[PDB]
DNA sequence: CGAACCCCA
DNA sequence: CGAACCCCA
DNA sequence: CGAACCCCA
DNA sequence: CGAACCCCA
């Protein structure tokens, strides 16, 4: 259980909210994003000094299929990777960049690894596995009175908690959070959906660091 | 034994609840809140006696099956029960809204609320469990056609669990009533909160173990 | 000495000024004002974290009595509580909700206990008396040359330091320093007069606390 | 040691 | 030792 | 410690 | 000693 390090002071939170207007769709391919955002400032979400070390995460999610692919009916597999970058660059990578694949793989997610010319660069501290399945027929309609249907994971719920993992980050000196701030590592959390099968999501995550230097 | 009770040489009372017949419990989307502590004070058994007291184990048994209204369409979901500890009662009874603050966007799906920040030192939730129901869209009161059958897998489930880790202690004010207005400390409540527009009912009973302590 | 706990730099200060417009003026039955606001930033007033505990608490004033008083001549004693308040909670808390007293017993506050309902919220951690007496006359006007008045104890000096008591508090997310951003353990300074003998107050108090917390 | 975050024989 | 304040090889 | 020749609280 | 920075029998 104690794989952290503040025990007897609490720990900073940090959170981040996906519902609404700004909830994580998924394409075909892929999608990145950074989840280590920390405005410095007063405030208690915020940073103070310009070094951080984050400890425990926690996810909480709920996946749907979209109407568009709920057209066919096929099965698939995701995967979730949270990777950790050593250097930063002002561009944001894409999944193309991290892990090199070629075209004819970019149906199947599962059998990626990460490419050999950034072995030193890129690292993967964690890695999860779902599956979901559509039978073709949406949820907002009525079935005839003749027949019924199981409907066997349509959408899940997906949710994970890990302490074990560590992270030191240096910030530069602007006072943004953004992606251009930081100056090592940085964290990334990236989705890649099944064959042919796109998806929506919402929920929140939680981290928890503590600011340190100076 | 596998007890952490800490008072059973003699026997720990018994106070039970009795949900059934005409009052059952029935959760419309956005779950219900109630309290589940009530002690009336007097001389029977089921009653307490000081002004204090200290539970220790809880069982729970109850029957689930779905709505006729929601019986209609055919989609899974997912519900939840929290079992919440309140520290500071007040007099106007709380509703989820209050305890778990969600934007309205997230309504649908429970299982992705967190206690809200605010109140973090008032609430705190001592156990939380997961249940998952489906409905195919057809009632169970009406003849398959001699053509075809369905398989009907969990169109409605069995609930149990039985938990003695916690303790909780609790005040009571001078009233002889064992309502929510007469609890000055140490609350505890029994949300339910239904999957994404499934609403179902409930059937069963509950029991306490507790034992009445001070002056 | 003992008591502080903050021996090896120094304790920041934090000052109130009661003088000129802002005077403390006491009407019959009580007021109630809460002593710990802090602010948050960067000035030494300020406070840091979130968490603060306060030692030591000195108090000093001069207590003169009202020109609408001073027309009857009558003794009287006075009191001034020092609560700590484990729940606060929107509305700003009176006397008469702290202190549940009959209404024939206004007149004297000596004889008021802590209400029995809330005996698990409010507590009373110093408690101290005074006195004070006026002969029906003011101090303006200049006696006939037949006869002379000793008009003792027409207004007196209050000073106390006490190193002993403890709080911790707990401040939610606001930057601001008003009652409403107090999530726990608030601190109230309540005075209640004599028996029909208004008067009024000058001068300053100062607490002693350290930030502590993230 | 005093008075009251500050000092020193 | 089971199920669940109640028991006993 | 994880995932899988690569890392570190 | 659970769930998830917060608690205690």
């Amino acid at each position: 259980r104690a794989g952290s390090k503040a025990d007897r002071p609490s720990l900073q939170i940090q959170t981040l909210q996906h519902a609404g207007t700004t909830m994580i769709t998924v394409p075909s391919g892929g999608v990145c994003d950074l989840i280590n955002t920390y405005a410095r400032g007063s405030d208690e979400g915020n940073r103070h000094t310009s070094e951080t070390l984050t400890y425990k995460i926690a996810i909480d999610y709920h996946f749907v299929a979209d109407a568009a692919a709920c057209r066919y009916s096929n099965t698939g597999t995701g995967v979730m990777w949270l990777v950790y970058d050593t250097t930063p660059g002002g561009q944001a990578p894409t999944p193309q960049t991290i892990f090199a694949y070629p075209d004819t793989l970019k149906a199947w997610p599962a059998t990626w690894k990460v490419s050999r010319e950034l072995c030193h660069r890129f690292v993967v501290k964690r890695r999860w596995l779902f599956n979901m399945e559509t039978d073709g027929r949406i949820g907002s309609d009525i079935p005839p009175s003749n027949a019924s249907w199981k409907p066997c994971k349509r959408n899940i719920y997906f949710h994970k908690f890990t302490s074990g993992l560590g992270v030191r980050t240096q910030w530069k000196n602007v006072t943004d959070g953004g992606v251009g701030a930081i100056q090592r590592g940085a964290l990334y959390m990236v989705i890649a959906p099944g064959n042919g099968l796109t998806f929506t999501a919402h929920g929140q995550t939680r981290l928890y660091f503590k600011s340190v230097g100076n």
